[PDB]
């Protein structure tokens, strides 16, 4: 795999956010607001992961045109705390905005990451946020070309609440003491081309709680329900099995998300998160118990021995955390992730791909460590220009302190090359 | 002065046209379908004007957001005739279409002239189009810098009708007969830099009709009344003496507009339309009855001959039409048009422009004459390239025939060289 593109931009006003700013009415002060505090973030990622300038503005005006109406109200600011933060708290992201721009530096592609919400989202008229993202992705499917939303609505009727559902959740808010409930999450996939490619997740915690079914069963039962070729069936078989023996517990069933494509070629990811962070553990996950050790298998897992120790991350257990750490307070453990590319190949295993919870580590020192990562795997613009693009994106900040800047760090080992994302914070007030 | 830029571009679909049509969400069906039908055209005339392309993208978004919203209602075609028309003909073009893309082939500058309107212009709810270009500069003033509605708001209480005055009008019709009900017009000018100026036209018509005052003393007395320091006072007491002398009458005073910048700082168009359209009238008006005849007014004059010439200028008397010529009939004679331009320098005359309407001659052979003059006066790549991208606006059209593709076309003599701007068809269904 080639190199990543990665050219140096730290302007606080890029020129394609400027062009636009100066040229858009707004029908909303909250859409205005919004754009203000998050495009010049989206701006400067295009110009540094080197997109082509016709490209560059043709996602600047989705970002305004799609995704700032899905954004809902602007955060507000407590007076005595100083804490900035949205009445619904996101599940997308630790900080609860439901905005974040990832990028993937193995590549240099960027992803826009969007919980829709509105208004009434977390209210008493709309507690569990169910219409909002269904009409974000009806939305980018006519307008983008492409988008099939066949897989969508086959999740969608199986691990989101139905109306009689939510109006037992509301009678009873015992039933779901959770922070977290967000139940789809959207993503849009910026290609180098102009094509946009949509990814839904779907998180079944509130469904499993009413239906009394467990997390892991109505995953399984929606993918395997939804399989018709029967295409995912022994690589998902293989998985149960894993997490059978992880079973006889801090291996926990979480989410699933689908790309919103053909349906007979499309492509679905487990995820699971693991309490026991520590590279024992994910030797373990990695190879389903010593089961998968084929030669791409143990590169991958020598790769990520390197990576765990250049990112310089903390051993330990970590429980799901007890609620949000909202921009404003101070930061934090978490448990770690991995999801399972059930891909429809000839293999018996899905692909792993882990992804570590850095929010709680400064996040400067995390870059720093992934500098070095990067030097190690031959990427050198990345190495020599990621650093100061990074920090870029939040100038009136304290770097010696903040360990908010990166919530997630993903690793995957993908054509005989290292597959690194960053999840990082997109907000400057 | 400096020739102009003029680089080809014959794209069907210019890559900003593509790139913003991908990623807009419209809210109307007419919005979408005025872009559609006039973006292509202002995408290319951005290009062969050789905008820089972050501005080309700030000027189409500009569009989007400003002035879709102010084209109300997309046109409609008659099933038998095939005549393409909106409900209120607007009084800025032959057509009766509220928006025409103009060409200043002597800077290689391009200009956006609207006729805001919304679906109850012309009804008996709103039959002259009051408050919408109103709307439409104050939305315009807020967004753009440097915007001034100072001399708007004067000019406005001066030259337009009141609720009451448009009662009388409503309750007796016949007190105004003329199909052209267009009391305001607006202009953006497109700067290289990014700025954009708006000007205004006050078309007091209907103001004359029902006050019982003279299109020639509502526009003086509005400069004169405005004019508070007196900038303007011995060029317009000049051109009334020359108005005087025409009187004792084919010369017509008709209109006036003013840029909205710096009110001290500020300059006035006055607009007068001329029957007898020859040579021989246009020396008299140029020279205002052989007065004018500085080195800078004859050089001008010559030069107006070769254009005049050059283009094949078909002379002879032609009053106001009867009626529109919309998009779909047959073309076609009108009266030419002159401004003189109240600059408040230390000038005893105003600076003459005149406007030749072409509408109703072939425009393939009114723009090959065009070239004619483009290369007398060593317009290089104007001439080279001007023709084939005038063209490359209208695929689906028979050149042969079409007579409606140029409307006006104007001639002034500034900085020692000839000055000329196109107004053309700004429409393809
Ligand atoms: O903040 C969270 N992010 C997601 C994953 C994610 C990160 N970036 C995304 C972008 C699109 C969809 C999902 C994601 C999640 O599953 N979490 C469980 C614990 C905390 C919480
Ligand atoms: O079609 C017309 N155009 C304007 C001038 C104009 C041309 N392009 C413009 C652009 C902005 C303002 C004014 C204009 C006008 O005064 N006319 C009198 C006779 C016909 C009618
Ligand atoms: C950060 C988390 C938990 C999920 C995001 S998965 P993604 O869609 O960003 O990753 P891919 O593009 O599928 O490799
Ligand atoms: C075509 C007619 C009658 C008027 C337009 S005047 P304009 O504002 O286009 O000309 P300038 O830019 O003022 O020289
Ligand atoms: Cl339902
Ligand atoms: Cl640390
Ligand atoms: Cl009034
Ligand atoms: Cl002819």
């Amino acid at each position: 795999p080639a190199p990543p593109d990665q050219k140096p931009c730290h302007q606080l006003q890029p020129a394609p956010y400027r062009a636009l700013s100066e040229s858009i009415l707004f029908g909303s002060v909250d859409e205005e607001r919004w754009w203000h505090s998050t495009a010049p973030i989206l701006s400067r990622l295009l110009i540094s992961s080197n997109y082509d300038v016709d490209v560059q503005y043709k996602y600047l005006s989705l970002y305004r045109h799609l995704v700032l109406p899905a954004l809902g109200p602007y955060p507000q600011r407590d007076p005595e705390t100083g804490i900035i933060a949205t009445q619904w708290r996101s599940g997308m992201v630790l900080t609860g905005l439901p905005i974040e721009f990832s990028n993937n530096v193995a590549r240099a592609l960027i992803r826009i990451g969007v919980d829709p919400v509105t208004a009434d989202s977390g209210t008493a008229q709309d507690p569990f946020n169910t219409t909002r993202p269904k009409v974000y992705l009806e939305t980018a499917a006519r307008l983008l070309p492409g988008v099939d939303l066949t897989r969508f609505y086959e999740f969608e009727t199986e691990l989101v609440i139905t109306k009689a559902e939510e109006a037992v959740l509301q009678a009873n808010p015992d039933l779901f003491r959770s922070p977290w409930k967000s139940q789809i999450l959207t993503a849009m996939d910026l290609q180098k081309s102009g094509t946009v490619l949509v990814k839904a997740y779907f998180y079944p915690q509130p469904k499993s709680a009413v239906t009394g079914r467990s997390t892991e069963d109505l995953l399984v039962n929606a993918i395997r329900k939804v399989d018709r070729e029967g295409r995912f069936e022994t690589q998902l078989a293989n998985l149960q099995r894993y997490i059978e023996r992880r079973r006889r517990c801090s291996f926990f069933p979480h989410f699933l998300s689908t790309d919103l494509v053909e349906p007979g070629k499309s492509r679905v990811k487990f995820y699971a998160s693991e309490r026991h962070v520590n590279l024992q553990m994910v030797e373990d996950i990695w190879t389903f118990g010593g089961l998968r050790r084929d030669p791409d298998a143990l590169r991958g897992l020598e790769l990520l021995r390197h990576f765990w120790a250049d990112i310089q991350m903390r051993e330990g257990y970590y429980t799901m955390p007890r609620g949000f750490c909202e921009l404003g307070k101070s930061s934090f453990e978490a448990p770690m992730m991995f999801h399972f590319h059930l891909d429809g190949s000839q293999s018996p295993f899905p692909d792993p791909q882990m992804y570590v919870c850095v929010f709680g580590m400064n996040s400067r020192k995390l870059v720093e460590g992934l500098t070095t990562f990067y030097r190690r795997v031959g990427w050198e613009e990345m190495a020599s220009h990621y650093q100061a693009n990074f920090l870029a994106n939040y100038p009136d900040e304290d770097f010696e302190k903040a360990a908010h800047l990166c919530a997630y760090v993903s690793f995957a080992y993908k054509n005989g090359g290292a597959y690194v994302t960053l999840y990082n914070h997109s907000f400057n007030p």
